[PDB]
This record gives structure tokens, C-alpha cells and sequence, in this order.
């Protein structure tokens, strides 16, 4: 299909990283004496220049950036993170893969308003991997992702370190956050407000960036891919410029909720809304060429139904220098980790239906905004359930996200054969993305935290209209742990507060040490994690 963005300058500019967050100070938390990171984070609107020759492009990002800049937070290490709105719409943040208290996970309805802000506390206790946050506002959570609000944020181990993997942030180990965009004849973007179908985009980009190059050396490089889209899904391959026609292998290492437990060969990755893999690339057998990272088209090969226009099937260009500098050390071990599954169950998994009611998309035939309907299922805190998640279309697919858990995909049936389950889905994984009538099997450890929790399509235009709802892991009465004000999400204990500018800008107020200090001491008091030991 014919490109209705302005034709682009491919493949001229370098592939921009994300800067590291540094938190601005920590507190000591009064029960156990340790250390908790406390962040600050600016919602605002910002200009940014994406055609050289024509007008900017109008984001809302995260500090003012798009990506948001990256977190990087040891296992073991608590966080506080406030983010302050100052944008022209309301927010709501979500840590995509943590196992966040429900009134800090992003609950759709649990809004910041612009001149408020929300202290977010998070655990950071689960298995490394990459996490990213991102908006996720009732109704509006497209546009606000699309202009700008998602970041990664990079849970880590020291005794994954001792792997040896390719590493260093923006050296070895590359951010590869994909989305698609669409813009105006001056440059500007083009809005998702109207679209109640699906937004494709026909602009690709890597880390807020069109179709980017970058210089590699010809060694071992780890890649951490995210489809952060609004609705386009990915079938990924390496080839040489030369030889477009063939697929060069690699090695995916990780899914949705960290490594996997051997390393898999692959040619061809697909990767759905919400997706992030990592994969390691290989670069010593190609010295001196150029290798593009492309996309499959005819809809990813048939599993999607997403448009494929004049340019969509090119991702980046990876420019390969005759030698390195120093001697590549790394390595990629067989054996990477015991993966820790749920104690697995054979009770019949509960089902739901991903389609269309009237103009709505739906779960089981509901919508979100339906209050009284959109709690589907209760489930007793450490249960394991297997869930059954049906896409019985050919017109749509949905990549499909649960709060909370992570989960192992038990199995996928295709009604147009097209295939079961990958390789790289062996492991722990939140997000799982039925194609064109898959139905797909995951089995999920409802643990540790009670709380209400959203599952939900990850293809935010199907989210907006309105294919999201609720899911209660309950606990019974004399379970303690503080589990009553922890449970919902509307706590208003947890609530947004408002705060002056000046407030903000001089650190003082609100925003002294020693309010800083106080307010995360108190929510420290309430032990919201301590289940999790
Ligand atoms: C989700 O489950 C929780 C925990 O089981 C429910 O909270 C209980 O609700 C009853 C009736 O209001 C109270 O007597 C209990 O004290 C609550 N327990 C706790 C731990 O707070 C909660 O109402 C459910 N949420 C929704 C929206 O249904
Ligand atoms: C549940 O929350 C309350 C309030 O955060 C905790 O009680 C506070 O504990 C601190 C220090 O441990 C005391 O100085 C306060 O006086 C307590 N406040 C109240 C209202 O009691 C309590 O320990 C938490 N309990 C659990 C089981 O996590
Ligand atoms: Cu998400
Ligand atoms: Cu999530
Ligand atoms: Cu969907
Ligand atoms: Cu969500």
C-alpha cells in the first residue's frame, strides 16, 4: 500500500539511546534499615524535529524525551518513583511485568490529573528483565502512548552478570523499542483520535527514531527488542543488503519475564504489542557489510492482519565495521537459568473470548467502561489457573496481557495452520499474541499480592474501544499483611496530589528532602511487599 506519510531520508540518521535514569536521592526505610531509590519524572510536552526539511512533531514524553529515559535497578532494591503531570491530559502509569500493589500497577481509572502528581512504589524483587513503563489512562491510553509516554526500565542481577552475556547499556547491550507511526505533509504526527480499528502506521522506528542506522563492530552485540506500537505486530529478520532474500540466524536469550532456560536458534522472530525478547546477533561473520533488520510482510506471513505499506517492511540498517577494537569476550552459555515455572495444574481453564460486540471490541462481550460487568473472574491469591484466551476471527488478532503474573504458554492451535508454539515462548512470559483464530493456553501462579488487576488486548486502539477488564485475586478476611488497603486500586490513601510548579522547581515544599523523606517512610511502614518475603 502506498506510503501517505512524506517520503524519509532512510537509513541517514544514527540510532539514538535512551539516557540512564538516575534517581535524585534515597531513603531509608524504618523497618528494615535498607536503602529505598526515590526518582522524579516530569510529564511534559515537548517539539521534536523528525523530518529534516519540514515542521516538528508535537510529543508528551516522560522528562520530556520519547522514550522515557531508562531505569536500571538492581533486584533487591525498592523504588519510589513520582511522576509529575504537567501535560494537558490525564495520566496513569503502568509498570509493564512488575508485580505491583494493585493502587501502583496503572489501574486504568487511577488518574493523575495535569498540576498533580503520584508516588509510585514499586518492589523490583521478581527475576531480571526488561520491564517498560507507559501510560495507561482510561480511553486515552493510545494517543498518550503514541505522542510519547513509554520507557523501559531494566530490572537487574548481579548473578546474571557472571553469564558474561554481550553487555554495557548503549555498548553491547542495545535498546530496540519499535514503534510505527504515521505523519502530516509538515512533518508533524498524525493523530490516533478516530481510529477505532486499528492504527498501523507506516513510519517505522527504533528508539523514537525513523529508520535508523547504526555502526557495529563485527562481534556479538545483545539486543533488547520491545513492540511498544499502537497496533503493529512484527515478523523479524536479519539479512545482508545484498541478499535480502536470505535470513541470517541469531540467538533469542529472553522473554517477557527474563531469560530463557537454553538459548534459541532462531531466523525469524515474531513479536506482538507489549513483546519484548532479547536477542543476541552475531556481527564476526559479516565484517565490512551491511545487514538490514527487516519486517515479514503479507501481514507478518499471515499470522496478523496489519497493513503493509511502501516502507514497513524495513526496521534498520546495522553498517558493520572490517574489525573491533578490543577482542569480543562474551559469551552465549548454553545453560542460561532454571526458568520457575508455576507448579503446573490440569484443572479445565477458564475461558475468554477476544471480538466484537456491536462497534465495541470485547472480552466475553463486555467492555471496561461497563463498571458492574467488567470483574471477570475471582481467583484466591496462590492459585494456579490455566486460561484459555479465544480469537475466533480471521479480521483481527490480539495480543493479550494479565496484570500481575507471569505465565507459560501451554499451548497454541491455529484454524489456519499456520503454527503451535515457538521456541522462544518456552519460558515466563505476560504478554502472548493470538493470531489470526488461535486459540492459546497459559497457565499463570495468581501470587503473591491480593489485589484487583486488569487484563486486556495490548493493541491500544482494541484496548481504548474497549477490550479491557478486571480479575480479583482474593484473600479471606484474617490474611492481614495491610491486604485492606492494599487491595484496591482506588485506594485513596495512594491517590494523586496536587502541587505547585514552583514547588517543584526549587525542590522545596512537597518536594524538600525532608517531605520526600517522611511520605516514603510512611507508605515504607505499610510493608505493601513483605508476602514476597
Ligand atoms: C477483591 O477481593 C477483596 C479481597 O478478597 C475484597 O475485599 C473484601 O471485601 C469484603 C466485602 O466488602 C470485606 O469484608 C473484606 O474485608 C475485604 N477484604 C479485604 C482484604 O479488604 C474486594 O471487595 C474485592 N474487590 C472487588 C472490587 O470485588
Ligand atoms: C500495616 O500498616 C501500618 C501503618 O503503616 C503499620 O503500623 C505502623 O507501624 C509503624 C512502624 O512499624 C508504627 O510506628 C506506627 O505507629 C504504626 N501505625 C499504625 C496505625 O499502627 C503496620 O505495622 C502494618 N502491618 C503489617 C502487618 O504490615
Ligand atoms: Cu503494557
Ligand atoms: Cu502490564
Ligand atoms: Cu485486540
Ligand atoms: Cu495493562
Amino acid at each position: 500500500v502506498a506510503q501517505i506519510s512524506p517520503q524519509y531520508p532512510m537509513f541517514t540518521v544514527p540510532l539514538p539511546i535512551p539516557p540512564v535514569k538516575q534517581p535524585r536521592l534515597t531513603v531509608t526505610n524504618p523497618v528494615n534499615g535498607q536503602e529505598i531509590w526515590y526518582y522524579e519524572v516530569e510529564i511534559k510536552p515537548f517539539t521534536h524535529q523528525v523530518y529534516p526539511d519540514l515542521g516538528s512533531a508535537d510529543l508528551v514524553g516522560y522528562d520530556g524525551m520519547s522514550p522515557g529515559p531508562t531505569f536500571q535497578v538492581p533486584r533487591g532494591v525498592e523504588t519510589v518513583v513520582r511522576f509529575i503531570n504537567n501535560a494537558e491530559a490525564p495520566n496513569s502509569v503502568h509498570l509493564h511485568g512488575s508485580f505491583s500493589r494493585a493502587a501502583f500497577d496503572g489501574w486504568a481509572e487511577d488518574i493523575t490529573e495535569p498540576g498533580s502528581f503520584k508516588d509510585y512504589y514499586y518492589p523490583n524483587r521478581q527475576s531480571a528483565r526488561t520491564l517498560w513503563y507507559h501510560d495507561h489512562a482510561m480511553h486515552i491510553t493510545a494517543e498518550n502512548a503514541y505522542r510519547g509516554q513509554a520507557g523501559l526500565y531494566m530490572l537487574t542481577d548481579p548473578a546474571e552478570d557472571a553469564l558474561n552475556l554481550p553487555s554495557g547499556y548503549g555498548e553491547f547491550d542495545i535498546p530496540m523499542i519499535l514503534t510505527s507511526k504515521q505523519y502530516t505533509a509538515n512533518g508533524n504526527l498524525v493523530t490516533t483520535n478516530g481510529e477505532l480499528n486499528s492504527f498501523w502506521g507506516d513510519v517505522i522506528h527504533v528508539n523514537g527514531q525513523p529508520w535508523p542506522f547504526k555502526n557495529v563492530e563485527p562481534r556479538k552485540y545483545r539486543f533488547r527488542f520491545l513492540d511498544a506500537a499502537v497496533s503493529r505486530s512484527f515478523g523479524l529478520y536479519f539479512a545482508d543488503t545484498d541478499a535480502i532474500d536470505t535470513r541470517l540466524p541469531f540467538k533469542v536469550i529472553a522473554s517477557d519475564s527474563g531469560l530463557l532456560e537454553h538459548p534459541a536458534d532462531t531466523s525469524l522472530l515474531y513479536i506482538s504489542m507489549a513483546e519484548r525478547y532479547e536477542v543476541v546477533f552475531d556481527f564476526s561473520d559479516y565484517a565490512g557489510k551491511t545487514i538490514e533488520l527487516r519486517n515479514l510482510g503479507g501481514s507478518i506471513g499471515g499470522i496478523g492482519t496489519d497493513t503493509d505499506y511502501d516502507n514497513t517492511d524495513k526496521v534498520m540498517r546495522f553498517v558493520v565495521a572490517d574489525d573491533t577494537t578490543q577482542p569480543d569476550t562474551s559469551v552465549v552459555p548454553a545453560n542460561l537459568r532454571d526458568v520457575p515455572f508455576p507448579s503446573p495444574t490440569t484443572n479445565t481453564p477458564r475461558q475468554f473470548r477476544f471480538g466484537r460486540t456491536g462497534p465495541t471490541w470485547t472480552i466475553n462481550g463486555v467492555a471496561f467502561a461497563d463498571v458492574q460487568n467488567r470483574l471477570l473472574a475471582n481467583v484466591p491469591v496462590g492459585t494456579v489457573e490455566r486460561w484459555e484466551l479465544i480469537n475466533a476471527g480471521n479480521g483481527w488478532t490480539h495480543p493479550i496481557h494479565i496484570h500481575l503474573v507471569d505465565f507459560k504458554v501451554i499451548s497454541r492451535t491455529s484454524g489456519n495452520n499456520a503454527r503451535t508454539v515457538m521456541p522462544y515462548e518456552s519460558g515466563l512470559k505476560d504478554v502472548v499474541w493470538l493470531g489470526r483464530r488461535e486459540t492459546v493456553v497459559v497457565e499463570a501462579h495468581y501470587a503473591p499480592f491480593p489485589g484487583v488487576y486488569m487484563f486486556h488486548c495490548h493493541n491500544l486502539i482494541h484496548e481504548d474501544h474497549d477490550m479491557m477488564a478486571a480479575f480479583n485475586a482474593t484473600v479471606l478476611p484474617d490474611y492481614g499483611y495491610n491486604a485492606t488497603v492494599f487491595v484496591d486500586p482506588m485506594e485513596e490513601l495512594w491517590q494523586a496530589r496536587p502541587y505547585e510548579l514552583g514547588e517543584f522547581q526549587a525542590q522545596s515544599g512537597q518536594f524538600s528532602v525532608q517531605a520526600v523523606t517522611e511520605r516514603i517512610q510512611t507508605m515504607a511502614e505499610y510493608r505493601p511487599y513483605a508476602a514476597a518475603d
